């Protein structure tokens, strides 16, 4: 069943793959061109679109980069993304590309303004993975979606409040409960959803859940879904993602970056190796993660969203083409790592005992041993009890390369904060 | 006709491939075995030998190998090639075979021995290829034999002066001559061919040829050839060579190989890695290859022939069975490179005139700036003039194995350290 | 005399300005029709026949623009010459003008006919700066002529031979001499010049002496000369040059070019950035500059020739002025730097003596040992020391357009796929 | 008998650091005081000169480097070196450190106004390794003299011959340089200057000339690692057993001593510790007038030539100002070790390539052995022509991964990460 899985991720894949091939063959674009980001992002644009049209084609000629503008039939893509897919309208392949956007997004576009405009908190930015994406999205954009998203898309069902759409608030606050991991918060949830009449008090609780989950952080899937340039190139070189199955949050997307081949449209005054950080950043996922644990994964220092020097991957209308140069996306990184879903709630030993004379901190774990009527106090108890030095995944660790099924961890010794 | 000659190559491919298929049926091998080298280079080597039999065959028993020599009417085998090829006799699918054993040695045995028997410097192995094949190679194998093999098959002639054989030294002259990519160097072979009766004069005169060979480089074919087996796995899996068309010098042996599987057997001390730098290197004809160049199209090191523990692919009869392992061999490589006949020899711009004061190299075409009667000394003179770091094959470049119209270059460069540059 | 000689440079950009103004008033010219380059080659081309009249003259009219080829007297814009520079000749205007049309002449024209028929190379044209300048330029316009160009009058001579004009080869022949920054080079010119009977022998080492240049590079005066267009219009907005200062190689071009409006009549088939490419080029002496160098001193890519779509900046007599647009050349550059005189040549050890047991060359200076002779020998060798990597210039850098004074270089990391840096 | 070599140079190691950890007790310097180079370099010095005394010794004492000068009885010091050698007077660990000490200097300082006045090249210094060292050192001496040296100090006697038993020490050190000597033709030269029982200025302008063709055809010199004596009493004192282990000066030893060992070093305040680290590094491996690319591919970090450095040179100057003194680690890893050998590379198996890939690249091949196709002076001379710096010597030998004990899995360079330190 896990080689099941593997199985249909894969056909996943070689759809996307076989479908990106077929436009690179339609549009003659060079593999040079083919493997342009900014190019894979306006296929990808123009086949989500169909299913709900063009966009900017860019060409190499004469040492320069030449923005075109295409236009298709809605319908000639539509049959070309079945074929691709034998015969299938693949629902699946569709909403894998719209969460690499999502994940270009949350790690692009800091929703601040958008957060006071909903009444929330504008530091809650870590919660708001998959907020870009659309509420018709599957059961896997439910998954992706963080506890913030979540929060907003009920708040604005509250605040246009002052039949169907009564599912609608009860699903929705049902996947939200479903990312709680705490006994308290899931009856919070409850609560929220019971009431026939949702008012300011509702708005509040929602507010203080969204506050919660940034201490009592919330169950959020996590997915490597990299450019369909990506796939298509993989695909063309002969590759058999069916027979050798794929996973999402595993070796595979680290693997398969490891040896792929992305160029971007780099402006004059951006620095190349920052445009890398940002795509690599989308690719894995990891705009709310911890900058030192990406940093060590990657093996070069992931460095703040206000230190970038770039001004984000697609390309604006109005932009000069002139004074457009490219280059080579670096997207390899030192080791890989597992993704999960959980945020980590807090036998075997709990403590050190020095055996050496020599200066150190002695670890213990706080939780754990620190365990010597209304579900707001009790939901306070809990966030008190913690404190940002208490570990989570105990006993994991990132792996070599070399390491294809994943047997020897290594654990880093280390603000921290994307935004 | 270029997308004529992909179809007729595609129908050879096939044939072997059908071929494979009909055999392994023929032998009831497991897929494991089918796809073991060993077993695909016994069953090529019938073939070839049912058309000038048996040999042996590996068959895995309680986890432990086994192997068993067998027994076929070599009429009966050449019944089965017929069969496999639409009725028509394939003798290019012959041939192709022929190609990948010679690569197999070439990369294999040193030709030393046999090189100081005729006359010739042992220092002259880059020159040997396919000297393995035999004179029953077509126009295909002509390619493919190096200058120096050549040159050996010509001293062999003259030293057995101790009519309508006299017309087969002059076939073989021209085809020396054909190689040659200096004017000076063809007249010197026609001062050879036209001599009725040749010794020591002759001897002479290709021993120079050959040494000269070592700097003005002949133009010798290389194709990719793949060992039966891989061919008969990708009919089976439903890949139309014939209807797909298929090139020996193009991304379509490297496509191959990047999805293919073959097994190994190996002894108790070699290392799987390094025969699979034997196996890959053969397939690629790139036994005489800077190592270098190999390494950077390949994505992993390769080393030298002395620094690799691999005894040969093949397995002679006492061999002690029991000790037997086997493996996944690593055919795979980061990138690929169209295979070429060329030997790589040498208005506007050919300099820069520094306006700015800027750091920087100042780049200028040196081997044409460098480049300002007896035709021995003629050779020498541009010899001399001949300088090993002066670039070749400018422009041309390596290619992603998504690339299947050779559009978009990678120039690469070779400072990714390695082993030595010469495999031998 | 550091500021003193800004003072005179900017005596005469004031002098070629104020002269372009009163020229414009004079020919009643608007102030987009002022400023097209186009106007201001004919305004340029008159004052030079002048001193040595008319040249087409371009209006926008009825919405288009309308050639009218009109007609002036010489003795009359001779005079309006003088009280522009304040009654003075001074002639050093007049060669300014004239390094400017040489530059856009460098860049506009590859001098392949020219070069064979004295019997010269064709790929030498990267030593042909000033090849159409008059022997009528100053000490100015020989200082910012090439090697080859040296070498072609040279030859001219030698062959309109087959009293006072022995002084004139004797002249050229020093004036190459100084060019050359090897006393090996420096010698062969004076076998040259000290010559009994100028014949064959002598054209055979001008040509080996030209072919050297291509590597061992002569010194070559670069110097940033502009349209006379663009002096007036800063002397329109009352920028006063000879308070300020001027340099030729300094800022001052850069700076002046960043804040200045040029215009150029652009046919229908050509590119506008491609027209202002070549403009750009010719602006800053940079016909024969490496492409990567001059691309990242501009910003924007600097394309080679035959990619280029333009067919020069003047317009033929036949071309049809009614499907002809006009447009604003992008003139400006994201970075400056300083032009050099010098080619870049590249006590203390002069060996290596290996400690460890390591495959590799091992380097010695073997122009300077083999030193301890006849002249062509010495030259050959040091060639031969030369590599297209060897850095020159180490330590400068380019310059941010606001870092005024040279306080702060930027000095360039360059590309891997590093070929095509050639412009012809 | 490998093993046998091994067995002495341990014991003489040993020895070495025995003295050391014994100086160590003396003087009572802490563990850090004992791994100054500065230090050591006292301590030697001070040995040395017991056996043709004193120095400055560094304590640090509240946080700062006090400069003391301490004196000895050279008697003393003589007799402890004999108890730390068990006995013996052990001559073979007074070269040792003398060797040390050479190798430091070749590095250090550029002998150049020490060459004009010989009237000799001033850019000969590629074959000036051993010119510090006195004629009083071993056959181990000799060894490790580059033919610069070897022609200087000839030179010096004919020089003094124009102002018995110097007839030998003229002819001897004649053999020495002929023994360097790799060519018939050069080794004919030498005998040439031997045999001449009056040497007059014609034997001065063949020596120059020799030392000159010793620039393109070059001379088998020794060369050895030789450390810091506080890096072998760090060692001992860690109770390494030398003699036991066994020991090498061209192996890997000293390579793998220097990973796990820890020397410092005072440091100007100006100066940059790295380059400090470097100039050390170099003398360690004895590597002053080696390929600057191939020491750098070796260290795995870029070393860069004399006039880059930002070093005054390690021992500190009487009149110098204590106050400013800080002091490091010398960084001595490497990321590689290779073979030190004699030679200096003279130019079956293939001799050339043989394209099979259209790529762009240079197309090898041995450009000597295939361009094999009555005066000693022009003999020698056409064979300087016949090479060209691209020739490659040591065809089939690389670096080893410091892992790689038995030298199995050698790594050539491809270069590009001059190449002259002076
Ligand atoms: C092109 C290309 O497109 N997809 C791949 C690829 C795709 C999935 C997994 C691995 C490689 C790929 C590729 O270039 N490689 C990487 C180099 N490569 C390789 C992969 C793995 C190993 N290895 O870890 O033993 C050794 C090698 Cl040489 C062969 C396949």
């Amino acid at each position: 069943n896990a080689t099941e899985i593997r199985a249909s991720v894969g056909k996943m894949i070689d759809g996307i793959g076989r479908f990106y091939i077929q436009m690179c063959t339609e549009l003659k674009l060079s593999d040079y061109e083919g493997r342009l980001i900014q190019n894979s992002l306006t296929i990808e644009r123009m086949v989500l679109s169909a299913f709900d049209t063009g966009g900017p084609i860019y060409r190499r000629v004469d040492g320069k980069w030449r923005r075109e503008l295409i236009l298709y039939d809605k319908e000639e893509i539509r049959r070309i993304w079945r074929q691709a897919n034998n015969g299938d309208d693949a629902t699946a392949g569709l909403t894998h590309m719209m969460i690499w956007h999502s994940n270009l997004n949350d790690a692009t576009y800091q929703r601040t303004r958008a957060l006071v405009r909903t009444g929330m908190d504008p530091r809650m930015c870590s919660l708001m993975q998959g907020s870009t994406l659309p509420r018709r999205s599957g059961a896997a954009g439910a998954a992706v979606k963080g506890v913030g998203t979540m929060v907003m898309e009920l708040i604005r069902m509250i605040k246009r409040g002052i039949r169907r759409t009564r599912i609608a608030y009860e699903r929705m606050c049902n996947i939200l409960k479903g990312k709680f991991q705490t006994a308290a918060q899931r009856t919070m949830v409850d609560q929220v959803r019971e009431s026939r009449n949702p008012g300011n008090a509702e708005f509040e609780d929602l507010i203080f859940l969204a506050r919660s989950a940034l201490i009592l952080r919330g169950s959020v899937a996590h997915k490597s879904c990299l450019p369909a340039c990506v796939y298509g190139s993989a695909v063309a070189s002969g590759y058999d993602f069916e027979r050798e199955g794929y996973s999402l949050v595993g070796i595979d997307p680290f693997r398969l970056l490891q040896n792929s081949q992305v160029y971007s449209l780099i402006r004059p005054n951006e620095n190349p190796a920052h445009k890398s950080q940002l795509v690599w950043m989308a690719c894995h996922s990891a705009a709310f993660e911890d900058l030192r644990v990406s940093s060590f994964i990657r093996g070069t220092k992931v460095v703040p969203r206000g230190k970038l020097s770039t001004r984000g991957v697609q390309i604006a209308s109005n932009e000069n083409m002139e004074t457009m140069e490219s280059s080579t996306l670096e997207l390899r990184s030192r080791y890989w790592a597992i993704r999960t879903r959980s945020g980590g709630n807090t036998s075997g030993q709990i403590s050190i005992q020095p055996t050496f004379s020599v200066q150190r901190n002695l670890p213990f774990d706080r939780p754990t041993i620190m365990a010597a009527s209304d579900m707001r106090t009790e939901i306070i108890r809990l966030m008190e009890s913690a404190r940002p030095e208490d570990v989570s995944f105990q006993g994991r660790g990132v792996f070599e390369l070399s390491d294809e099924k994943a047997t020897s961890p290594i654990v880093p010794s280390f603000g921290s904060y994307f935004f």
